[PDB]
């Protein structure tokens, strides 16, 4: 078979299924900032830092200075490896005031510093001549038994793969990066269109520009810090769960989010909030108001809360921002309120890859997930939610108005408990000073999930 | 690694974090209007008065004197500074260039430079590449920062105009006039800055004071009242004053007679109220209210009331919010109406519409100030939704007004749905409308599905 | 009258009605990475292979020792035949060209020709001298050509499809964020032929009504439910289970799982929604080891997101794990994660696939859907693929006296008596206990039913 390198550029080895065709060329291609000179670098460094293996990075229009100083932003100490043999940038930018010369540079370069891997950026800015020229500098970098990077441009997202309509017919490799304007917002997103001769994923996968480019269950029980709905859960929540309360406006969720994060720090357990609807003032107030004092806990460095906008970022981004709070504050439970505030104004299919993604990694750190949702329907709603993302959570709480002689009273039902008994009990709660006190189910009701019972 | 240098352009150096990279290049692009030789006039102007740094203006089109006498709209001095060799602008008009801006730049000692435009010079897209280049590369040897800006004739096709001018640049921002509808939205984009960080995708901007492009909020358990007693008992003693209130209801309620009572009562304790009406005249506001006693003329001209009357489609949303900002920052209310949020909704998109009331909302919040907002629902009877804008988790309470069939009539009901931080009445509770204004008595104690409006009496 | 010669590349000759057209050229079309190569080696290949027909493959870019290596991937052993003399990769990396053609048509005795690419008014004359020459030496061709757009012009100068006689257009068409390939055969002059597109995938290399049906008998592994269908689900059968988050589908799932490995029968799970941890904690709960059904090798269970692939790249493993592990039961749970952010049309042409690859193997299958709507959904599906099945289980919520119970109705049942009860069940540990209808109420199938 066709053997590979690896890039180590996060998740792009596991899309290629191993990494670049050994000794090939690969086309990178892709309109202005989307990680282009990025991904070129990040090849070289990692192919010297990782495996020893010494590079050649080929400018045309940069300078080696704004390339090695664009790298520090990560922490990439270009200079050191210049320094040391293992990296050398040939200068082939224009005059400030012929290709066959260029192709001897370029080998004696390789040969002088023993390099294996090349990248050039861009071979666009040296532009049917076109192709024969791609043709034989690839042809020579082959002969040579380097793997090389070369980067083109592209002015539509979903038009030509590179600038010439010839580039990639040339190419045995072809990656296309791009940055789709979702209404007011950027998805950057990589696809591996060809690799010849072997296998790769195929169609769009979303990143994240950050360090560079980035591409088990239990029996254990856990409290929500409602004793009566601990007993409704058949002895409490999942600690390996992903907990969704989802109902109407005003019904009770952040309620039942702040006993859930308050109950995990009263054990000494780190617990995280993300917050896009209240401010952190509001939520502390409010909290008070229900005996729950998330200040002591922010003091004790037990609860941290993020707020945020959802319209201040891309899902993508978002997160990014949640798994780096994760990986630094290291928390047993995880909040997210709402999921319902995310999903407004952008794609299902987006926002389902989002839910996917928050889920999966609280899964895998085998944190405790809890996620709200309010429904647009404030009464007779006939569905969990309107994303139809009920199949990838575990425990279902259903939070809902009923009219009862003629006031608005509310009932609490866990709908599903993946892998426990549940109580089946449509229940009747009220809120006050010391937060949810759940009664008994309406006996003598017919009609009670429309919103609008009627006495039997 | 890459510092940047305060733009102090309101709201850009939010977006860039922390303004634009030292001594390269970022290229301006936009469609005619878009507000480009006010972003490079602002870099310039902001880098005298606010950090003494000296500026090069270089223009290819608009004359000198042009430049200054559009300036002074804004109320910028130019020509003082032109007096004080902190600013000099290079007219390189019609009836080699890079050797009269390297003079500039040694003689008034600038770190800042403006182009504009670029494109009035350029033919091949290589010529245009390398002659791009040759400029960037020399201005970057000085260790100046440099805007250049660059036009287009799409606001969403080619960045800048050769599909070349992209690739040269550290920088890329750009400047969108959208069509949306019949209304222009205006947007600021930073597509790419090598070698650092950046917010993505576009923001909206007005130009008011120059460039203006626009959840860390206070809560108290301070209580105002409502003007309405029974309503005041119902919210467990008072709205807060730390609160948006949404009144939601079918036409004809009485959503827009709780606002008057609500501005009322603030003008009571000496305090001013703002209204923002959107469906209604002044005159038809104030003989209405007088039907409950409210002089809206005399707390009107005693300076206690201000009421601003505007068409929904006379303005984007963002140009809305603009004048809702300013004229809560001239007239410092305690109280402020939205008469109709459902008025501002017709015919522009739930996205732009929700950001419009995230915006009002959160400046409302910010300066404590408290906010009640209406809405009049599509459905008149049997609605299973607050809004059809789904903006409810936006607002913290919530007061549902609906008709209710009774005996072959139409009354009506009050119900405080939802109060954050409080207590309130669960009651569905009937009420009239009379020269006492809103009178609500008791729940339907007696009947199954009131929410429905066609109750059934057991 | 035209004659066809067989190309053996799975699924072509029937969409070609016999393969292409003898003595004449194909021009197969398509943008970068499209299957064009893979295409005119496979047709050299198998010419050599199982009809012994000396072949050409003349190439105009990549490397003869590219094309050998590349052909490795599948066990193509291109050397071995071009050291038997079978196979001559002509090296062209036009008067001349031609006259080396022809030598090498004539020293190998070839019938089979590869051009490999062509595109590497002027064009029209120049295709046409060279589709002429090779017509007069009886040999037939193919010429590959490339394309900047999915649905733009047919190859790149508007032109080669006119000159040639046969044209083939590969896609690689981007729907949503997921790539579909499909083949077309547009047109072959003076024959007939299938229209429109076919989808297809590369696995060895390009790979593009009429079962039986017994009256067998297999368990549900629920007593109840094997009496309600009339002594077991048929054999040769697809069985819908829909209804509701958490009416217990993937319990339903397990049973017929667990029932067919404790009488030896290999039994294969295809899992969209769960982990493999996450499935086994929770049939545990009901007695069952799917650790242990796999450590004996009889159950075998697959864990993949929907997002992660195309539908046709999800038929395509379904399809070799079935080749592979020759099971008598297949489970897909669930086909609603398959369906969201798809197209309805691409949604059910995987479904008909599925099923019928089910249906002709004689293997039972068991499909679970979610319906969005969790009370008085007047819907079996939304996807609408109801017609498609054999017996449908409906699972429904019902309100009774302020509880949320759970109703189980055999629905549909092709081939035999059914019960007609909407049988209320509950889930405990020993399973799914069903018990009797509701027989005092009145809209039970609503979800909100009043007491007669
Ligand atoms: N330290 C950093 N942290 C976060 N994002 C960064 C950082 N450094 C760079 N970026 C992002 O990476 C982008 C630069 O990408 P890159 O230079 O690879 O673009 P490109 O595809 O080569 O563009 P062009 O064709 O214009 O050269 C910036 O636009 C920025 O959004
Ligand atoms: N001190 C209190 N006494 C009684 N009830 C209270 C008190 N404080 C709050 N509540 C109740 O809690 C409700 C708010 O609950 P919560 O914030 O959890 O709702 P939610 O479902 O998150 O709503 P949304 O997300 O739409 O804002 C109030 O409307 C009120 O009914
Ligand atoms: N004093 C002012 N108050 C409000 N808006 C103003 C004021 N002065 C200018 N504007 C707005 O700014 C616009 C001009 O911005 P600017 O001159 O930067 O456009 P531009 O993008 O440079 O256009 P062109 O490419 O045609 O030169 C005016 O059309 C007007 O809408
Ligand atoms: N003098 C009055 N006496 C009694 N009822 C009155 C009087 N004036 C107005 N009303 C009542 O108040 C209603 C108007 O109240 P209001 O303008 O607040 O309604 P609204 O919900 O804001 O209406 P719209 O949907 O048209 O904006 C009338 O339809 C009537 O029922
Ligand atoms: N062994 C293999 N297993 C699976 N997929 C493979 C294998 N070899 C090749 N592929 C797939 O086939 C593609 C190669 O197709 P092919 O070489 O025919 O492209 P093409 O249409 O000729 O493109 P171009 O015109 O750019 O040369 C790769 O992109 C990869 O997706
Ligand atoms: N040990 C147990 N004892 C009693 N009931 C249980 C037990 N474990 C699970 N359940 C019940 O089984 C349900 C889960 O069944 P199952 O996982 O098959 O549902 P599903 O229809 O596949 O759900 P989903 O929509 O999440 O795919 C729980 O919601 C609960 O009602
Ligand atoms: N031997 C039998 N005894 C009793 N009922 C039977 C028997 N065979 C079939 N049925 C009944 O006939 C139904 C199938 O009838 P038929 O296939 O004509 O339905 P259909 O409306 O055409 O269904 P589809 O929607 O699948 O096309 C079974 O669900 C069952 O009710
Ligand atoms: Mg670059
Ligand atoms: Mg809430
Ligand atoms: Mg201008
Ligand atoms: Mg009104
Ligand atoms: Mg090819
Ligand atoms: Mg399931």
């Amino acid at each position: 078979e066709v053997k590979k390198i690896p890039t180590m550029i996060e998740g792009f080895d596991d899309i290629s299924h191993g990494g670049l065709p050994q000794g090939r060329t690969t086309l990178v291609s892709g309109t202005s900032g989307t990680g282009k000179t990025l991904f070129a670098v990040q090849f070289l460094y990692n192919g010297i830092t990782i495996f020893n293996e010494p590079g050649i990075f080929v400018t045309f229009e940069e300078s080696p200075q704004d390339i090695i100083k664009n790298a520090l932003s990560f922490g990439w100490n270009l200079q050191s490896l210049i320094d040391q043999g293992k990296l050398f940038i040939l200068d082939a930018s224009p005059d400030p005031d012929d290709l066959s010369a260029l192709i001897e540079r370029i080998q004696y370069a390789i040969r002088k510093y023993k390099a294996t891997r090349v990248s050039i950026d861009s071979v666009t800015a040296v532009f049917s001549v076109v192709r024969r020229e791609i043709f034989r500098l690839a042809f020579r970098l082959k002969q040579l038994g380097v793997t090389t990077i070369m980067t083109t441009e592209r002015v539509d997202e979903y038009g030509p793969v590179a600038r010439f309509g010839v580039e990639e017919f040339v190419s045995d490799n072809v990656v296309i990066l791009r940055n789709v304007l979702e209404g007011e917002r950027r998805r950057r997103t990589v696809e591996i269109l060809k690799l010849r001769g072997t296998t790769h994923m195929k169609g769009e996968y979303p990143f994240t520009i950050n360090n560079g480019i980035n591409i088990r269950s239990s029996n254990v029980r856990v409290s929500s810090g409602v004793k009566t709905l601990d007993e409704m859960c058949g002895g409490g929540f999942f600690k390996d769960s992903i907990i969704l309360a989802t109902g109407a406006t005003g019904t009770g969720k952040t309620l039942l989010v702040s006993k859930f994060l308050e109950t995990g720090c009263q054990q000494g357990e780190r617990a995280l909030l993300f917050a896009y609807e209240e401010s952190r003032a509001q939520l502390s107030r409010n909290a008070s108001s229900w005996g729950i004092d998330f200040e002591e806990l922010e003091r004790r460095g037990l609860l941290r809360i993020i707020c945020a906008y959802p319209e201040s970022a891309g899902l993508e981004d978002h997160l990014q921002i949640i798994k780096s709070e994760i990986a630094d504050f290291k928390p047993s439970r995880v909040a997210i309120d709402s999921l319902s505030a995310l999903a407004r104004g952008v794609s299902n299919n987006a926002f389902r890859q989002f839910v996917i993604g928050v889920t999966g990694f609280a899964k895998q750190e085998e944190i405790t997930g809890f996620f709200t949702n309010t429904t647009d329907q404030f009464m007779g709603s006939n569905s969990i939610t309107e994303s139809h993302i009920s199949t990838i959570t575990d425990t279902i709480l259903l939070l809902q108005y009923v009219e009862i002689r003629g006031e608005m009273s509310r009932a609490i039902n866990v709908f599903k408990m993946r892998g426990s008994w549940h109580d089946k009990g449509i229940r009747e709660y009220v809120i006050t000073e010391k937060g949810a006190e759940i009664r008994d189910s309406f006996r003598n009701f017919e009609g009670i999930i429309s919103g609008t019972p009627t006495r039997i």
